[PDB]
């Protein structure tokens, strides 16, 4: 069992979720495909980097991410920066022969995402984009039901990602509100999670037809850096909200809606799927649960079942002794890391890859063009 | 307090809901605006009509609906036939000076709906279309919150009507699956209920962009009239499912989805409204409840409240002593009849009227054209 | 079909729920067992009674309920008065050979209830006590699943009725807080509805062990006056009851009811654990029954939410699809259907005065238990 | 910050929940009170122990737990064994001046628990019992609302822990069904978690009145063999407990726990009724707390579903928005945070062995009550 040395670049507060995954994955899944080692962490300056290494349990620290890419003893690069730095870092890591996990969206733009995909697609490396929510056991359970034929053929998909964290106009202008850094707003940040689920559970997209909305068009800068610390107001040039209708390649239909401006909605990732022989509903705010209705039930006892994920369900062998002992965000990252390291050790590939990341970027570009032209747009299809 | 003689035309099994409303409305709301009298019922033949009069407690019966229209002692005509007969009947009743409540959709087509509206709009009569679900107390409560400014300005609306009663392909080809009688399928039958709610709670529609789907394109005729009694198969030439994006006149955005093919969904009428200062969610399968989230709550105790309707809420004075004593379908019809008879007695008008019925028909025509042309279509606006 | 003339006594504005049931029952259940006629209604004075007759649609009105009992053309007496008048009216109605539906609790104590049971048990009349909530279709569905063996043998029952309508100390003193009139408080008014569901779904009670609590000991009044000085008068009943239960069939359980649970409106629940499944019900969401079958496939097991409609009990008489919506009125319609059916067919109906009396014996045992802080056996009629 | 060396004893594969907490606690809560070090782990034999050390990331392994107690470089002992070994290990750990976190129940009986309490109560060490579920952020939030006066004075408490993992008669005999090893069944294993929440949120118990039930009296085995013939052996503990409760502060309530509720997985609930509001919690949906405030405006009153995050207790150490998702591991991380905080600051932590012992006195009183069919006073330590 090989030690694989991880370099984490950035990650913000949420670096805890990355370093949790690397520390806990072999505890959960044993024998492990390989032993992750928290070898080096990069942050914006050496003091921050040193402190993060202390907090997150990394052996070494640096303010120079290139030093990680050029260290022949780093096996894995974890890219957890904002969207504008993914491509440079990933392409450099791909050329140095490193396995890569990258945060979503894959990049700021479709063209930038293509360059990342092109850099990895022919190398002998494992590449993964962090659509971690598809590894919620309930979501993998939905996939299991679908693949088995348990709900028949899929006709219709509804997926949402509703949030309220920026719904106060005094919430400051950060990079997530700046097209030049993020590329898009709700679309890239939260709709991509839902789009990944649609691709996973339903299939590829054929065409989209969308509307983008910006509800809080100006926000205060933070004068003291990234109430009473306001600087000047600046404009928000990204979407707060996206809705899109979808025609799937396989003839199903659907729709995706995401917003940052839904008071009472925290991390409300949902889908509802209607098949010819049943339906499946999911709500990440209650992520331990999957709801499923089978048409085959006797007429006097039909309806949605609330199924709690546990040992009987996908990834159960790595998780808790009983259903509802409690899945949080961390378990999705632990499962993600397990599958990532399994691909590395077995010389194979993982889903979702940079291929998937790039297909989502192509869907995003189509949504933006559709919204601008007020018309259906076809989505080019990589696979 | 005047006796007002009602003639009910048709109604199917659901005539019980009409005759319940006329019998119970003064019991609930007293003194009543007027005393409904179940004077005469029309059905397809004299025997059926006589039996329905016995079952529903009507004094007289007829197989000739014109005899009701020409009886100068009938004050109110209740039109509960299928969509294809609304216009003839209503226009004849309007010309005879009778007050009219008509089932939805108002007619089979937009043009037919205009003729009904034109026939009544200048008369001194009360005209009402039976979008009864907007008189669910929870829905009137949502309106109260919105009108007060309690959730700020509306940004976004989501409304659905999901059902499964025809999701088995062996369910027979009835008039509801025939464009020549019904005009449309899910659109006219169930999306119109949701569209009425969108107009009530949000405002008028500016434009739509839609997709119509037919999932069960053939059904068996019933050989023994309207398993083992099948006749020949015939085609379904209407939609099983509609989704549409919406631009509202007031600048809000939204979407409406309705289907007959969602296993596990029975009478799942929902809406979710996002305002600048709160959100409102409703589910008719749990109609006693309204969910509302206020942005103004202190940060450590924010979220959706589940509010049970009772004496403190709209129409409470006519209903039960406490919240959750239980609202069913009948109370919506009782409230509807109260407001209808109040307009009659006070020489005024009621909402929704044939104006509202016709505006919905115009929205429906726009959805169908949008779906065919795959493009945005503007909705002409009556008011 | 035969016309059966109903005389309604009392009820306040909720007389409308009775009137609705008699007017609508044949509309819903057709062909109907018989035709209810709203013949006569009694209220406190001639004028109020005539006004109620107009509102509720009765042909005649009276301020003397004995005139209804003595009227040979009245077939059915509906007693909707408070607890202190049920016995006298019911006994006179029985002696005059009327069919009787009586509000719950059947009377204030088991002794007073026994007198009503004795007056009807050997007569050729139909008698029913208005535990209407057992005729919520979801509760009849629970009964169907249990009797078919679908959740196995019942091990355990939890039943609650939680309300908040008097949770405010300023909610005024009414008869419902006065032992001399009501007999008991939460116990009699709302625990009895749950106790009825427990007898219906699980079976007879063998013993109880209970705690009664009064949280608000006085309330504004609106010789109770000569008591007594100042704005308020004493509450001498329970605001809350909880009791543990041994069932005759060896199941265990518990019932809790309260008037002092902020956020709970009409929260009538039960949860039953069987050897092969479980059932959960919440009247605030009365269209639903929740059921978990141990036989489900292991990766797709849990409680399913079943909406009642045509396929479930009473469905043929109700709405054409599930979740069109059951309210309070439909429970009264179903109650009336079964009442008039029993009358038409010369049968009996459950729950009868026998059930009403059995429930009053359970309440007595609860009160005795709470005072002695001891288990009390429940006499089985 | 100081390195504190942990020796973990036992735990089975759920050792991972301990290892996760020690590795992740500083990642979450920063700056951290101290740095946990996974120093040594003990399992049944040298080889299994070395394998566990590799899996869970401990530096050393042993099959003799006394070697950890006697190692002067070990600061913290974590006891994750079954109930029969907690006392001996804890007492030796105390005598050697180690800080101790022990699995619940603290021991098999109140007498055995008293010995552990006595061994630690006057030493300068931090001792904690692993009622981890009280550190679900929603439960700490409940505590916040209660202590601020937001639901008034508590009147009533209902608490449940319903499970189904042994609802099948074929689920095998394990130590958890053997009185000699476990001490009790559902009572000790899961009612204690609820009892801890009741002491935390409401206050001390004054008296209990209880029923214990065994539904499945024998199970397959996988001198218990020389017992004994054939595939199965006897269960001599409770599968289910229910108890009524009088609180020292005059509130009332009840606790019910079972292993035989099909559809219930890890269903840890409570419902508290206060004079000015109510709180409802369900661990199967542990991100939520439901709260109804009587002060809400009358047309917009009901239970609100509050999702925990940065604004609620422990939020600064957890996820950046509500509903990013709390699981079991985060409760263990929060537990560890407070444990190591108390160590770093020379303080104490709740729940301690004092709380563990008080809970064992309540269980004794429940068992006595059930046998006598009587109310039993609970000794207050």
């Amino acid at each position: 069992m090989q030690n694989l040395n991880v370099g984490l670049i950035g990650g913000g507060f949420m670096g805890k979720a990355h370093s949790l995954a690397y520390a806990a994955m072999p505890m959960f899944f044993w024998p492990a495909p390989a032993l992750p080692v928290r070898k080096v962490i990069a942050e914006a300056n050496p003091e921050l980097a040193a402190e993060a290494a202390r907090r997150f349990g990394f052996e070494n620290s640096t303010s120079d991410w290139r030093s990680i890419i050029d260290d022949p003893d780093i096996h894995v690069v974890d890219i957890a920066t904002p969207n504008h730095l993914h491509a440079e870092i990933a392409i450099a890591a791909a050329e140095a022969g490193k396995h890569i996990i990258c945060e979503k969206p894959l990049a700021r733009t479709g063209e930038e995402s293509k360059a990342m995909y092109d850099a990895v697609k022919d190398k002998n490396i494992v590449h993964m984009v962090a659509f971690n929510y598809r590894r919620t056991p309930a979501v993998a359970l939905a996939k299991k039901y679908i693949e088995e034929g348990a709900i028949g053929r899929i006709l219709s998909f509804r997926g949402t990602y509703l949030q309220d964290w920026s719904a106060d106009p005094n919430s400051p202008l950060s990079w997530r509100f700046q097209k030049s850094i993020a590329g898009s707003g709700a679309l890239g940040d939260i709709a991509t999670h839902v789009i990944d689920m649609a691709r996973y559970l339903v299939g590829e997209f054929s065409a989209v037809n969308a509307v983008l909305s910006t509800w809080i068009p100006e926000r205060p800068l933070q004068s003291g850096g990234a109430r009473g610390g306001e600087g000047p107001k600046g404009p928000v040039d990204v979407d707060d909200e996206v809705m899109t209708m979808i025609r799937f390649a396989n003839g199903a239909v659907g729709s995706v809606e995401a917003t940052r401006n839904a008071h009472g909605r925290n991390n409300y990732i949902t889908f509802e799927i209607h098949g010819t022989e049943g339906s499946i509903v999911f709500n990440y705010e209650r992520r331990d649960e999957l709801q499923v209705a089978f048409a085959s039930d006797q007429a006097d006892r039909r309806g949605f079942r609330t199924v709690y994920t546990g040992p009987a369900h996908p990834y159960g062998e790595g998780l808790w002794p009983i259903p509802a002992l409690g899945i949080g965000y961390g378990e999705t990252k632990i499962i993600e890391a397990h599958d990532f390291f399994k691909a590395i050790a077995e010389g194979g590939s993982v889903s979702p890859s940079f291929a998937d990341g790039y297909q989502v970027a192509l869907i995003d570009d189509a949504i933006v063009e559709s919204a601008a032209k007020e018309s259906w747009v076809d989505v080019p299809q990589i696979s």
